[PDB]
This record gives structure tokens, C-alpha cells and sequence, in this order.
């Protein structure tokens, strides 16, 4: 499972997501390499204008590629459900605000990387951070907490993402994650540890769709 | 579940490794299918820079299980019944007075994307033919798509010419040979002699800088 990710594997990530009623969809690719846990993805929103900003959407649009240290291998859910994959689903409070719902299949299919996930919110501001489009183009580095779920054969993970604010304030967003295998295999399940994130946000100055460039570098840690 | 995995809207994923007189090329595509309607809409991109042969040369070789076969003719839907295990898309094409292209593809689901693969091999092109010297106009004509039973290989086979207009007005010819197989083992459905008719419609993305082609196409069974 973790043999599938020995060298660079490219990616596809497709987002079919509604917001208050606003429709769109986003397409992602680009390459993961979980030696270096690094990401590099490219996103387009291929219905036009997005209606909520970008960095909203980072953490649903692929943990698999955490660079997990050699001697914490044996906490290694994400690869371990390769290449049949697994359900990762959220839902993501963002306070004195609205919530998304997401449920996403992260697979291989041959070569590829693949990870489709519907997307739902609902109770947004009109003028709040969200809809108001009033979130700094950037992204925090965080810690994702990961501990066992046994009785579902799979991880569940909490965490908060601090959204800067143009105003100089901070928007808050709880996460609430869980993943499950998809196929039936013996799965790794992980003591409690943390992944430690980095990301960075970029546009292409030649494209003309509404985008988003990604760099992300992630590695496992809590675990001495 | 065979036809049952066709009720709704179906995310696909398709990739063409190519080479025509050597030179060498690959399409990714992308988009959804809806059988229920018979509708295929999808976006393809050349990863390999400019292709070496006209997009209206791949359409053909670029899932028919999305086709509608209306209440009445259900019986004799085989590519549908081949799912989700899928099934082996064999295909010798004979542009006349040209070179020849041999295709395989398979066919199947990967989770809740339709996947075709494909192999697709060109000999003998003319280097100021139509294909190699890119006379074919951008577009596609609609055809009929005669399928036969195959017993012995419990697969269909189909005959039938593709018209490409060329840019002077004439129209150059494209003998299909087509053969399917199951990849289960793995009950299917062999149908009557029937055909399916098709309409093609061709288009760009004035934002994409890769060579690509976007795909708007519908399909229904009939003859019986
Ligand atoms: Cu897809």
C-alpha cells in the first residue's frame, strides 16, 4: 500500500460543490510525492467565478502524501487503504458563520491519484467572510489531530484552520474529519499523532479561469 | 449491478497512450456521461504538446455504455451489463487510401468513475495525407453504429464508416472494425442485431493552452 507511493504519483481531484445555492466545480492536477510529502496542484473553477474564496476550499481538495518519518510508518492509515482507498468526510464549522459537508473517495485508479468529493453548505452570510470574498489569498500552517476509530476500521481527525482575514481579523474553521477504507484489507490504525502543514497559494499570471496554484509540504509528527 | 450503475449522472476518466508513425503522444479526458439521456460531455487535453494526427481521428477511439438504449431494447444493452468488471474494446481502423490505426482499450469502473484506457498504435500514414498533413475539418458527422452478437467470445462485435470531411470538400473514409469482450466471467447480455446513432459535436476552450478538444455527444440505440 505505502509501496504505491515510493516515487511521484500525479493526481486528479475533481469538486462538485453548492453553497447557499451556489453551484460550481472545481478541477485539480498535478503530482504528490509522500518521500518529500509534497504537493504541487493546480485548480480551476470550470463553472466561472467562484462563490466562495479559495482558501476555504483547501483542506477538501489528499493526506495519503503526508511524509510520514520511517520510524512512525506503522501509523500510516492513509496509504495503508491503497489503492482500493478510502471515504474521507467533513463537516467544517466556520464560526459565527455557515458549514460545509463534505464527503470525498480517494483512490487510485492505474497511475493516478484520484479524489472526488461532493461538497455542501449552507447557513452562509450573505455578507459574511465566506460569501463576502473577504478572506487574505494565503493559508496557515496547522496541526491535523489523527487517533484510532476502531469500530470503524478507520481514523477520525479535529482540528481548527485560522482563515486570515483583509481586515487584519481571523475566521475561523472547525474540522470534524473521519475516513474509512473502502476495500476490506487489514488497514493501519495509527496512535494519536498529529500531521504539521504548510501551504502556499499562488496564481498563474497567464490564466484566465479563476485559480488556484497550491504548493503544500506535510510531515507526521507527535511521535517521539 | 450492471444497468443499475447507470441511473444517474456518471464521472469519467479517460486516457489514450498513442503512437502514430512513431510519433508518440497522450490524451487525458474528463467529463460525465448520462445514459439516461444519452449524453456524453467531456473535455480532452493533449499532455504531450500539439498531437501529430487531427482530434476528429481519435473521437471514435476516445464508452458506449452510455448510450440510451431505450425501455424496450434493454436486453440487448451489452456494455452495460459487462459493469462494473467492464469489458475490452478491440478496433482496427482503415482510412482509405492512408494508414491504419489499431486500438484496445479497457473499459470498466474504477469507484464511481467510468474508466476507458486505452492503447491506440498508427502505421503506414501518408506524410501529405489528411491525417499526418491535418486536412480534416473540426467537426464530426453522425453516424450508425451496426452491433452484432459474438457468441463464441460472449462479446458483440460492430461494423461501420466514419465520414471525415476533409478541408477541400472532399470527405475521407474510415473503416471501423470493432469487437468488445467481457473482462468478467461474468454473465452478460448478447444482443439482437440493432444499431446506435450518433451525433458529435465539437468545440474549444478559448481559456485552455494546451491542445485539446471539448465533446458534446448523444447517442440512441434503435432498430428493433
Ligand atoms: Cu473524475
Amino acid at each position: 500500500g505505502e509501496e504505491l507511493f515510493t516515487g511521484v504519483v500525479p493526481i486528479l481531484i475533481e469538486l462538485d460543490g453548492d453553497v447557499n445555492g451556489h453551484k460550481f466545480f472545481v478541477r485539480g492536477e498535478g503530482e504528490g510525492d509522500a518521500t518529500i510529502g509534497k504537493l504541487s496542484l493546480k485548480f480551476i473553477a470550470t463553472t466561472g467565478k467562484l462563490p466562495v474564496p479559495w482558501p476555504t476550499l483547501v483542506t477538501t481538495l489528499v493526506q495519503a502524501f503526508s511524509r510520514y518519518p520511517d520510524h512512525m510508518k506503522r501509523h500510516d492509515f492513509f496509504k495503508s487503504a491503497m489503492p482500493e482507498g478510502y471515504v474521507q468526510e467533513r463537516t467544517i464549522y466556520f464560526k459565527d458563520d455557515g458549514t460545509y459537508k463534505t464527503r470525498a473517495e480517494v483512490k487510485f485508479c492505474g497511475d493516478h491519484l484520484v479524489n472526488r468529493i461532493e461538497l455542501k453548505g449552507i447557513d452562509f452570510k450573505e455578507d459574511g467572510n465566506i460569501l463576502g470574498h473577504k478572506l487574505e489569498y494565503n493559508f496557515n500552517s496547522h496541526k491535523v489531530y489523527i487517533t484510532a476509530d476502531k469500530q470503524n476500521n478507520g481514523i477520525k481527525a479535529n482540528f481548527t484552520i485560522r482563515h486570515n482575514v483583509e481586515d487584519g481579523s481571523v475566521q475561523l474553521a472547525d474540522h470534524y474529519q473521519q475516513n474509512t477504507p473502502i476495500g476490506d484489507g487489514p488497514v493501519d490504525l495509527p496512535d494519536d499523532h498529529y500531521l504539521s502543514t504548510q501551504t502556499i497559494l499562488s496564481k498563474d499570471l497567464n490564466e484566465k479561469r479563476d485559480h488556484m496554484v497550491l504548493l503544500e509540504y506535510v510531515t507526521a509528527a507527535g511521535i517521539t
